[PDB]
C-alpha cells in the first residue's frame, strides 16, 4: 500500500502522474489531499492510521506538507516539490533541506512519475512481483530510447 | 505577553537578539525550544495554552517552525530565517512563502532584534508605553546616526 | 483601519486581493497610490495623517515602498513582493532585509491576501469581533480541504 | 545490507557520519571509493554484484555518482549532496533533477545522518528490529529537545 | 567525423541547430539518441566505437549525458545544457562542474550552433579546408552586423 | 550628443525605448549596432570618432558591449542588460560586475528609459536646458501618480 | 564637488575606497554617514543642500540610501551595492532595480573605487583637467599589467 | 604550443594548476597577463601573433577575456572562471553564455587542471605522443581512486 497525500487540489495533475504509474504495476495505494497548514488534524489521522509501508506527498510554494508527514510516521516519505512560484526552487529546498534525524526523500520538480518508480523500488525489497515489473519496466524504456535513435537516424540522411 | 520559540538551541544567539530588545523595553516575554519535527507535541501545546498575543518562531534549515506556529494559533506570528546553511535561502523561502490563509511575517535573516521590534509595535497598538518607548527608540537611533556623520566628517579632511 | 498603498497602479490586481479580503471581514481600510520614488511628498502625507493601526504596502521590482512607510510610522507595516521581474526575487529581499531597529513584515510574493490576514490578526488583539471571524475564516478553510479530499477520493477508484 | 559508496575521499567527513548512525542500530553495511568519471567499472563492479538492499551515494560538484549508481540497480539509491563548490547547489539538483524512470533519494546536503536514517526506515519495513530502534531514536530525540527547553527556560529570567 | 549524442527525441530542436551548422561547412557527422541513465550500454557502445575526433553531447535536466560520454573517450567532449526546467540551470552545472582529470567544454544553453562551431574550430587544426571555412564565415557575420547597423541608422533619423 | 549603440538588433525594442525619451527632450543622439564578438573593428571605430559626451550600450546575454565600449574610452558609459535567457541575470552581472579603473554605470534590466534620463542627468550638468526639462519631467510623473491615486480612490468605496 | 553618502558606519571601508580615488585626483568632496530608513530627514537635508554635481551612495543589505537619494535631486546618483548578507545580492539588485523615471547609476559590489572614478568621468566633461587626469590614469593601469606580465614571464621558464 | 593568458596576476593560483598539468605532458606553452579591459592592445597582440593551437583565458568577475581572446581567433580558446565574487557565478555565466557564432569551451570554476586536459585531448587529435599521455594519465587517475577505496575499506571494519 502506499498513500499519496496532496497539500491543495492544485497538485492533482503532479499527483496523476504518480497514480498513472501505480495503477500501471497494479499496486494498492490511496489518494488524498490534506493540509498541512489548514488541515492538520486530516493529516495526522490519515498518516497515523495509514496501512501504507510508503507515503508520497506532493506539494507547493513552501511546502510542508513531507515534513509534516515525516514527522508523524517512520515509515519513507517522499516529496513531490511542486513549482507554483519561483519555478519550483521553494518546495525544493523546504522539503529537501530537513533536519537530522527526520528525513525525507526528495525527487524532482513535479516529478511525479520518479516518486511512484521510487515507492514501488522500495516495496520490490518485500514483493518480488514488483521487483520483477521493475526491471521489466526498464527494458521498456531503453527500447523506446532504441526506437528514437532508429528514427532519428534516418533524418539528417 | 511575547512568545519565543526556538527550532533548536542553535538558534540562541539570535534568540538573544530578540530578548535584548525585549529587556530594554520591560516586557513580559518567555523563550522556549520545539522542534516541529522532532517534538511536533510539545510545539502544539506551547502555542495553544500560551497567553502570548504575538509569537516569534525562529529556525533555520527547512524551516517550518514558523508554519506550524501559525497554523495553531490566529495570533501573530514572526519567523526569523536563520542562515546555517546556503546563506539562509532555504529558511528564508521556507518560512515566507506561506500558503493564502495561513500568513507568517517574515524579517530578514538573523534579524532577532528586527523581530522583537516587530512584535512590540503590534503590542505598541494597544499598550501606550510600548508606543511611548517605540518613538524614543527611533530618536535614540537617530542619534547615533548624527554621532557617526559627526565622527566620520572629522575623518579625511 | 488598515491602510492600502500600492506604489503603482500595476499593483491593483495584487492590491484587490487585499481588499475583497478585508471586505469580507466589514473593516474599515483605504487604498491609495503613492510612488516612494516619484512622490515621496505624497507617501509621507499619506502615512504621518493617516489613523491606520496596520500599513500593508505593495509594490514590485526595487521596492522600497514598504521600507519607506514604516521609516514613517511605527504602526506595523506590511510588505507585498509584487513579480514584475526576476520572478519577484527583487521586490523581495528589497523589503524583507530591512535594517536593525526599523522592520518590515513580508509576506509571499503577490500575496495580497495573506497580507489582509496578517493585518487582520494584528487587529484582532483589540477586536474580539474580528478574532472570532478569524476562528471562523480558518474553519471554512477547512471545510474546503475536506471537500476537496472528499472530490478526490471518488477520482482514482 | 546497506551499501555506502563515495566519489571521492574527500567525503569522508559526509560518510562517516552516515556510518556512525549505522553503527549505532547494530547493521550490516559497507564503505566503497568509486568515481563514476574516473573508475566506471569498479562503480558497475561494486553496485551489480552488491547485496545491499539499499545504497548511498556521497558526491559533490557535479555530482553524477548517485546518478550513474541508480542507472545500474532497481534497489533504493539515496544521494547525498556534497558541497565542495557554489555551496552545495551544484550537487544537489544534479542528483535530484533525474530524469523520467530513473529516480533517486535525495536528502539534504551534507546530510549523510539523514541519509543512513533513510535507508534504515526502508529496510524497517522488513526487519521489525530496526522498525522498533526507529521508533526509540525518535524518543531520544524529543528528549534532547525537551533537555533544550529546560535548560533554555533557567537562562533568561 | 563529428558525434551528436542526445539523451532525449526533447533535444532535437537544439540538435538542428548544430547540424544546420555542420551541413553549411560540409563536413561528417552523426546524430544519435541515447540515454545515460536509461541505455548506458547505448551510449558506451556508441561512443568506444565512433571515429569521431569531437563529441557533442546535447542534455537537459540533471544531464549527465556529457560526463558520461567523456568518461568514455579521450576525443573533446562538448556539452550543449537544454533548459527544460529551472531555465537551465541545472544542465549547465551538472555538466561544467565535471571533477579534475575528466573535462568537458561547455557552451551556453541552447547553443547547439556554437557547439557545432567550437567543434568545428578544433577540426580546423588538422582541416585547412575548415580552418578556411571558418575565417569566411566570420567574414559572413560582420556583413550581418554592417547590414543591421546601415537599416538601423536610416530609423530614427 | 549621447550615442546609443546596440549589440544586436534583438536590442532594439529596449533601445527605442532610450530614444523615445531623447526625443522628447529634444537632444542629439546616434542610434547604432556593433558587436563586440562579431565585428571589435566596427565598435573601436565608432567610440574612438564618437562626439558623444555619453554612451548607453544595450546587449543581452554574456553583454560584453557595455564593457568593451568602456575600455575604449573615458566617456561615462551606461550598460542596459537585456533578458534574453536566465530571465537577464547573465547581462546584467556581466556588465555591472567590472573591475577596478574601467567602471560602468549599470541601470535595470530593460531598462532603456532610465538609461536615456541618466544620461540626460549627467548632459543637465552642462546644459541647463536640459536641467529644467529633468525638473519639469519629474513634476510630470507625480502628475500621472496623484491621477492614479484620484483613480483608484473612487474604486472600492 | 562630489557627496559621498554612508547609510551606515559599517561603509567606511568600501567609502574608503572612494576617497583615496578622489584624493588622487584632487577634487573636492564630502563624506557623509545618513540612514535612509534611521534618519530620513538628514539624507533629504544633505541632498537637497548639497553644492555636488554627483552623489555617491554607499549601502548594505536592502540599500535603499541610493534610491532614496536619486529621489531627491537631479544629479546623477552612483549606488555601490556593500555585501553584508547574501553575498550583496540584496544591495545590488535592491538599488539597480529603480522604476522608470528615477535611475541611480549602480557599479559592482564594494566597488568603491570605481564608483570614484565614475564621478569623475562625469565631472571630466566639464573640467578638462579631470578629463587629462582619467587618461593618465589609464596610462598607468596599463602599465601595472605590463610589469605583470614582464614578471609571470619569467615564472615558468 | 598552448597560450595561458590571464586577465590578472590574482589568477595565478589557477594559472599554476595548468602549468603544472601541461609541465607533466612534457608540452610547449606560454603563460600571459593581459587585461581586456586595461590593456586591449596587448590581448589583441598577444592573440593575434601566437602560434598557438589553444588558448586558455582565465579572468574572474565580468570576466570578458575569454570572449575578447576568442573574438580575435578561429582557434580554440577555453575560459576558467574564478571566484573573486559571487562564489564564481559571474565569470561563469559572463564567458560560458557567449552569443552565436563565436564559441568559447568553458569549464568549471577555478578549473585550472581541466583546463589544461582540455586543451590536450584537443592536441592529441594531432599529436599520438599526447593521445597516449592522455590515456596512461586515465590509468594514473583510476589507480588512485582504487587506493583510496583499499584504504577506506581497512577504516570502519
Amino acid at each position: 500500500m502506499i498513500c499519496i497525500i496532496m497539500g491543495s487540489e492544485s497538485d492533482l495533475k503532479i499527483a496523476e502522474k504518480a497514480v498513472n504509474i501505480l495503477k500501471e504495476f497494479g499496486v494498492e495505494f490511496e489518494v488524498r489531499v490534506a493540509s498541512a497548514h489548514r488541515t492538520p488534524e486530516l493529516v495526522e489521522e490519515i498518516v497515523k492510521n495509514s496501512k501504507a509501508d510508503v507515503f508520497i506527498a506532493i506539494a507547493g510554494l513552501a511546502a510542508h506538507l513531507p515534513g509534516v508527514v515525516a514527522s508523524l510516521t517512520t515509515k519513507p516519505v517522499i516529496a513531490v516539490p511542486v513549482d507554483a512560484k519561483l519555478d519550483g526552487l521553494d518546495a525544493l529546498l523546504s522539503s529537501v533541506q530537513m533536519p537530522p534525524g527526520i528525513p525525507v526523500a526528495t525527487v524532482g520538480i513535479d516529478r511525479g512519475e520518479n516518486a511512484a518508480i521510487l515507492a514501488l523500488e522500495i516495496l520490490a525489497l518485500k514483493d518480488e512481483n514488483i521487483a520483477k515489473k521493475l526491471i521489466e519496466y526498464r527494458e521498456k524504456m531503453k527500447k523506446k530510447v532504441y526506437a528514437s535513435d532508429e528514427k532519428v537516424k534516418e533524418m539528417f540522411k
